[PDB]
DNA sequence: CATAAAGATGAGAGTTTGGCGATTAC
RNA sequence: CUACUCUCAAGUUUUAGAGCUAGAAAUAGCAAGUUAAAAUAAGGCUAGUCCGUUAUCAACUUGAAAAAGUGGCACCGAGUCGGUGCU
DNA sequence: GTAATGCCATTGTCTCATCTTTATG
């Protein structure tokens, strides 16, 4: 008959539920198919599907970008081995042959073994005389003689191979990096802008201090200690600070009110030094920019060690010295422990095993790990100074080659490699001809505007050529159409704006949306001066002056400087209060003040011609990051300005993105008023609605507007509109898992749409807290922490953090509390909860008695506010309340509440914020309603209503039908359940509020038909709904004010305006409790292939093991290694017949076979040959039977397992556990956190009390559960144990470990877990070899329609 | 001389659950 | 708030870096250790300086595939669902 | 010879606690 269905959507799981009129869950009898003996099942309408969470594309992304970077390195080895061919041929006819082949053993190697040369004697000579690469590097750029082919080759594609980062742009040479150049250029500065009392610095080794391996801070006194006349706090002294990375304080230098840091890591160090500047002139600009080149040169200089100009190859000359103190440092340790440790020299040198030496060399042991280890060693033994200095500054026995080289850019190794191309040029005049190119390969890279150059078989590229020929670094820049792809890259990367799509979303940093960010901000800020007494919104006029005068001439604006630069000096005002912000803005016109600082034309900032101009150079310099590409961009406006300010605005970069278009804030325009988002937002007469306001506000044709375009946008296949939606792709799985559980809901009830689907979405924070009530403290000036000293560990105590956060006082009293007497104190409800449910410690107060807050049922009275007023304003400018909390408290001397404040708790009750919610609604309304009638108007015959989780949260905790995630994964399904049983008496009981949760176009009722006038004037003969804010209060028998009276509700609950019964409190209560009490809910573990990497990535030595994996076709593992562990993408049942023996004769089997994902594509091509290929002979090629991991199997005493490969299952069976069980382990968990009533609290602790025996049930349950099915008899008899070693324990403790002690029954893989200390490991079942005679359960989506197969065969 | 703030040197972790080799038992 | 581009440096793995002295070996004393090539999902055809780890997937029928179809209703109960009447 | 019972996992990231140094009253 009538039905409705309740989700409970989730990223892991998808709750389902089927209720009747009656709250009802319908049980039905389900035919079963196969060819087993069951031709039926009795299931029960009520369930949830389990699945793997969806998993986010990065690994995905970060393997094809390195598999591309791998292929183009190749590419470009190959592109120097093509320049190199033909003269290498005269020299050697099998170099590369041997390079290529390198990896091959000696027998499977066709060339001579040794590669550069083939003959050992040349080898051991050549190792000998060059023991690295970058000795032979020094050699090729330091020496004049003629050098062997092989070797340039060599150093040539060593340094291409491995080119070095792409950070810095542009050439890069000594007299613009160097440590000593730029700081006589910082001097000559610093002494040409003062020249009064200069400093002079001549005997300074300014390399040998700066560069030095020691620490910033030492660095930093080593140098002020060889200045006497400068200081630490000096001018100098801070910018040397500055330089070397630690954060200098500038206020002593120049006197300033205000703290002004900088950090030159920081990324708001530029507009920061701007208004530094702004300060003492821009005259000191361009030493902060030397400074800031100085600290670049520093970095350089960690890694131009070896920079003496003896060389001309600076990174070899240090790896040679590297090199050099590795082999003093290495032989003069060996000495040292030959001599005075000679025991344990073998764990150090031979070993290898425990992170020696041999570890560090031969094993996988890190340079931190062999420190760590040889740390102690060197610090017993004597004569040990020098090597530990060297080891606390992690430059002990380096490697040449470690992960410090990130750091080197690509310049250097072109430097290198222009340097040998240069000393080799004439004796070889093939590389005098083909410099550039080979420069060019080591020099080219791809832009980010190009992507990858595909000719149109790429899902990923876009780039458009102008030839038909193989693109090459050389002829890059005439067969690619930079123009065309750049704007293709322009059309991919823009995003659509969420609120309207087909609109491109502007930069984060656009002029028009710091302009619309500052106005929404600036639009709720209310003023009070001396005389109105009344909050007074700003005027467009104010808005407009506030924002010329303050917001465009300083970046950050602040209530101090509000008051003072504009009600002062324009209003007169001398004394002013601001409530809509705190300290400061949080919006700023940065972008506004950085054009500034570049054109120094401040009227042509505010031409409205102008704005186009200015936002298409902002996008520009958003979209790209590359310097020629954005030349081409900003040469259309060459005529505007040039050569400085042009050249200044190139090097500016900015990121990010909005989420709001143009034609949103200043496109669409409201037909009736004719004014734009943002022309609402500086002028809207007396109230001023933000943008989220006017998105929502109906009576506006913006959300019209809004509406009327979102179905253009989307598609027409549900993929489409799922891939539209904003989320993460786990939470896109679950919805599409949603729709295909509602699809096959309604084929089960004889193809019937419901009436109504609701639909549910499913350590810092203490630190926070205590900064609170530490900041409130020292502004205030009470020390209560001196007296009664607390750490943030006991501050989740509520009543105790409300006793800190009310200043120890009593918030209705004058008097101070007692510390140690809080039990006999009560929690008080600023707002009732009759009116709305907030149990929040925003609407909580701690005192004495409640009866303080006087005889209303409303706010606390007015002789408690007149009275408490000015302590409540001191504990609201010291931050120990918020601004809502000093609104509630004091209400009553504004009237009390009203009835807009009563439709804002409804409306914080009723509606759903998140978006993603009502997009799901969207889909499953398009979906369920699709007919029409005679005239264009679409027939909704399903209601689509979005609930909140509070809601059923509440009715969980209110009426006893607790939630325990861990005892097993039935409350998907019961909150599914819960939620169709709220959300149809919801509907049933105000039809008038469909609006807020159904979807679809609606009336527009107001608070006037909704909220009643009066308590005794109900409104049943009036249409009256509710006198009482809290929409909750009808499934209450009783409803208990704030005063202590009890009202008093009809048991019955019907509709007041049709008459329909809509809750029976006695019949559905105990239906409710009855259907979340059914043992038999359909838990379904969707069925996945599995997809993604073949195997773990570590790359194994060989070993003789037929595991193993070949890396390359050719690559006999037992020889190369390779990999192991393969993930089985889906187990096949084989039934045929394998040799047996010497004879080898045939016998029958029937097994389990892991297809592994690398294998997937061959055995389906042919699996008759794929199985022939493992040794399987005649095989039934019929009854073979894909099973994907989770395949469910049925064996006996309704046990079941679950496959999670070919050699291993998981538990299948769900532990059924009786309802006064799950809410006496709630109740005995949430002992000390009961957060209720004090009547209600000693109710749940005496009923605890009186039922501790429930914990030997408990258990008694879990093991009959466990021997029945889970088989783990060690650890049953381990958990017994420990639970008869811990029954003298506290019932919460014993409560929160049977807790623990469900993850031995749950659903899925065994996993460990701790009883108390005892951790008891996981039992695994490590065959599959029963499941091949048990049931095979293959299950619908609902787990309703089945067929069940009889593997005995 | 005492208290508060910032930076540096080790501390662990950074899921889960399937594969594989050693181990143990019949 | 997902998706995307370009790119670096390590790691790991086989070979090249001859091991020297005794001893029938087993095993002992020492000398050196820092680097390089190649691969970095097997591979694929569309042969690109491209693609290969995301999404998607119970069973059965028809199809190469996108995709269409296939499973009676009440009542009394509730240990993973059972029983009875109707049809 | 066959069937049932601890370690490892490609990454360049985190955050917390204690000690030392500098600044202010």
């Amino acid at each position: 008959k009538k039905y409705s269905i309740g989700l409970d959507i989730g990223t892991n799981s998808v709750g389902w539920a089927v209720i009747t009129d009656e709250y009802k869950v319908p049980s039905k009898k389900f035919k079963v198919l196969g060819n087993t003996d069951r031709h039926s099942i009795k299931k029960n309408l009520i369930g949830a599907l389990l699945f793997d969470s969806g998993e986010t594309a990065e690994a995905t992304r970060l393997k094809r970008t390195a598999r591309r970077r791998y292929t183009r390195r190749k590419n470009r080895i190959c592109y120097l081995q093509e320049i190199f061919s033909n003269e290498m041929a005269k020299v050697d006819d099998s170099f590369f042959h041997r390079l290529e082949e390198s990896f091959l053993v000696e027998e499977d190697k066709k060339h001579e073994r040794h590669p550069i040369f083939g003959n050992i004697v040349d080898e051991v000579a050549y190792h000998e005389k060059y023991p690295t690469i970058y000795h032979l590097r020094k050699k090729l750029v330091d020496s004049t003689d003629k050098a062997d082919l092989r070797l340039i080759y060599l150093a040539l594609a060593h340094m291409i191979k491995f080119r070095g980062h792409f950070l810095i742009e542009g050439d890069l040479n000594p007299d613009n990096s160097d440590v000593d150049k730029l700081f006589i250029q910082l001097v000559q500065t610093y002494n040409q802008l003062f020249e009064e009392n200069p400093i002079n610095a001549s005997g300074v080794d300014a390399k040998a201090i700066l560069s030095a391996r020691l620490s910033k801070s030492r660095r930093l006194e080593n140098l002020i200690a060889q200045l006497p006349g400068e200081k630490k706090n000096g001018l100098f002294g801070n910018l040397i600070a500055l330089s070397l990375g630690l954060t200098p304080n500038f206020k002593s230098n120049f006197d300033l009110a205000e703290d002004a840091k900088l950090q030159l890591s920081k990324d708001t160090y530029d507009d920061d030094l701007d208004n530094l500047l702004a300060q003492i002139g821009d005259q000191y600009a361009d030493l902060f920019l030397a400074a800031k080149n100085l600290s670049d040169a520093i970095l350089l200089s960690d890694i131009l060690r070896v920079n003496t100009e003896i060389t001309k190859a600076p990174l070899s000359a240090s790896m040679i010295k590297r090199y050099d103190e590795h082999h003093q440092d290495l032989t003069l340790l060996k000495a040292l422990v030959r001599q005075q440790l000679p025991e344990k020299y073998k764990e150090i040198f031979f070993d290898q095993s425990k992170n020696g030496y041999a570890g560090y060399i031969d094993g996988g042991a890190s340079q931190e790990e062999f420190y760590k280890f040889i740390k102690p060693i060197l610090e017993k033994m004597d004569g040990t100074e020098e090597l530990l200095v060297k080891l606390n500054r992690e430059d002990l026995l380096r490697k040449q080659r470690t992960f410090d080289n990130g750091s080197i850019p690509h310049q250097i190794h072109l430097g290198e490699l222009h340097a040998i191309l240069r000393r080799q040029e004439d004796f070889y005049p093939f590389l005098k001809d083909n410099r550039e190119k080979i420069e060019k390969i080591l020099t080219f890279r791809i832009p980010y505007y190009v992507g990858p150059l595909a000719r149109g078989n790429s899902r990923f590229a876009w780039m458009t050529r102008k030839s038909e020929e193989t693109i090459t670094p050389w002829n890059f820049e005439e067969v690619v159409d930079k123009g065309a792809s750049a704007q293709s890259f322009i059309e991919r990367m823009t995003n659509f704006d969420k609120n309207l799509p087909n609109e491109k979303v502007l930069p984060k940093h656009s002029l028009l949306y710091e302009y619309f960010t500052v106005y929404n901000e600036l639009t709720k800020v209310k003023y009070v001066t001396e005389g109105m007494r009344k909050p007074a919104f700003l005027s467009g006029e104010q808005k407009k002056a506030i924002v010329d005068l303050l917001f465009k001439t300083n970046r950050k604006v602040t209530v101090k400087q509000l008051k003072e630069d504009y009600f002062k000096k324009i209003e007169c005002f001398d004394s002013v209060e601001i409530s809509g912000v705190e300290d400061r803005f949080n919006a700023s016109l940065g972008t506004y003040h950085d054009l500034l600082k570049i054109i120094k034309d401040k009227d042509f900032l505010d031409n409205e011609e102008n704005e186009d101009i200015l936002e298409d150079i902002v996008l520009t310099l958003t979209l790209f990051e590359d310097r020629e590409m954005i030349e081409e961009r900003l040469k259309t406006y060459a005529h505007l300005f040039d050569d400085k300010v042009m050249k200044q605005l190139k090097r500016r970069r900015y990121t990010g993105w909005g989420r709001l278009s143009r034609k949103l804030i200043n496109g669409i325009r409201d037909k009736q008023s004719g004014k734009t988002i943002l022309d609402f937002l500086k002028s809207d007469g007396f109230a001023n609605r933000n943008f989220m306001q006017l998105i929502h506000d109906d009576s506006l044709t913006f959300k019209e507007d809004i509406q009327k375009a979102q179905v253009s946008g989307q598609g027409d296949s549900l993929h489409e509109h799922i891939a539209n939606l904003a989320g993460s792709p786990a939470i896109k799985k679950g919805i599409l898992q949603t729709v295909k559980v509602v699809d096959e809901l309604v084929k089960v009830m004889g193809r019937h749409k419901p009436e109504n689907i609701v639909i549910e979405m499913a350590q810092k924070n203490s630190r926070e807290r205590m900064k609170r009530i530490e900041e409130g403290i020292k502004e205030l000036g009470s020390q209560i922490l001196k007296e009664h000293p607390v750490e943030n560990t006991q501050l989740q105590n509520e009543k105790l953090y409300l006793y800190y956060l009310q200043n120890g006082r009593d918030m209705y009293v004058d008097q101070e509390l007692d510390i140690n007497r809080l039990s006999d104190y009560d929690v008080d409800h600023i707002v009732p909860q009759s009116f709305l449910k907030d149990d929040s410690i925003d609407n909580k107060v701690l005192t004495r008695s409640d009866k303080n807050r006087g005889k209303s049922d409303n706010v606390p009275s007015e002789e408690v506010v007149k009275k408490m007023k000015n302590y409540w304003r001191q504990l609201l400018n010291a931050k120990l309340i918020t601004q809502r909390k000093f609104d509630n408290l004091t209400k009553a001397e504004r009237g009390g509440l009203s009835e807009l404040d009563k439709a804002g708790f409804i409306k914080r009750q009723l509606v759903e914020t998140r978006q993603i919610t009502k997009h799901v609604a969207q889909i499953l309304d398009s979906r369920m309603n699709t007919k029409y009638d005679e005239n264009d108007k679409l027939i909704r015959e399903v209601k689509v209503i979005t609930l909140k989780s509070k809601l059923v949260s509440d009715f969980r905790k209110d009426f006893q039908f607790y939630k325990v995630r861990e005892i097993n994964n039935y409350h998907h399904a019961h909150d599914a359940y819960l939620n169709a049983v709220v959300g149809t008496a919801l509907i049933k009981k105000y039809p008038k509020l469909e609006s807020e949760f159904v979807y679809g176009d609606y009336k527009v009722y107001d608070v006037r038909k909704m909220i009643a006038k009066s308590e005794q004037e109900i409104g049943k003969a009036t249409a009256k709904y509710f006198f009482y804010s809290n929409i909750m209060n009808f499934f209450k028998t009783e409803i208990t004010l704030a005063n202590g009276e009890i009202r008093k509700r009809p048991l019955i609950e019907t509709n007041g305006e049709t008459g329909e019964i809509v809750w029976d409190k006695g019949r559905d209560f105990a239906t409710v409790r009855k259907v979340l009490s059914m043992p038999q809910v359909n838990i379904v573990k969707k069925t996945e292939v599995q997809t993604g990497g073949f195997s773990k990535e570590s790359i194994l030595p060989k070993r003789n093991s037929d595991k193993l994996i070949a890396r390359k076709k050719d690559w006999d593992p037992k020889k190369y290694g390779g990999f192991d562990s393969p993930t089985v993408a889906y187990s096949v049942l084989v039934v045929a017949k394998v040799e047996k023996g010497k004879s080898k004769k045939l016998k029958s089997v029937k097994e389990l076979l892991g297809i592994t994902i690398m294998e997937r594509s061959s055995f389906e091509k042919n699996p008759i040959d794929f199985l022939e290929a493992k040794g399987y002979k005649e095989v039934k090629k019929d009854l073979i039977i894909k099973l994907p991991k989770y395949s469910l199997f049925e064996l006996e005493n309704g046990r079941k397992r679950m496959l999670a490969s070919a050699g291993e299952l998981q538990k299948g069976n769900e532990l059924a556990l009786p309802s006064k069980y799950v809410n006496f382990l709630y109740l005995a968990s949430h002992y000390e956190k009961l957060k209720g009533s004090p009547e209600d609290n000693e109710q749940k602790q005496l009923f605890v009390e009186q039922h501790k025996h429930y914990l030997d049930e408990i258990i008694e349950q879990i093991s009959e559960f466990s021997k029945r099915v889970i088989l783990a008899d060690a650890n049953l008899d381990k958990v017994l144990s420990a639970y008869n070693k811990h029954r003298d324990k506290p019932i919460r403790e014993q409560a929160e470990n049977i807790i623990h002690l469900f993850t031995l029954t749950n659903l899925g893989a065994p996993a460990a877990f701790k009883y108390f200390d005892t951790t008891i490991d996981r039992k695994r079942y490590c065959s599959t070899k029963e499941v091949l005679d048990a049931t095979l359960i293959h299950q619908s989506i609902t787990g309703l329609y089945e067929t069940r197969i009889d593997l005995s065969q």
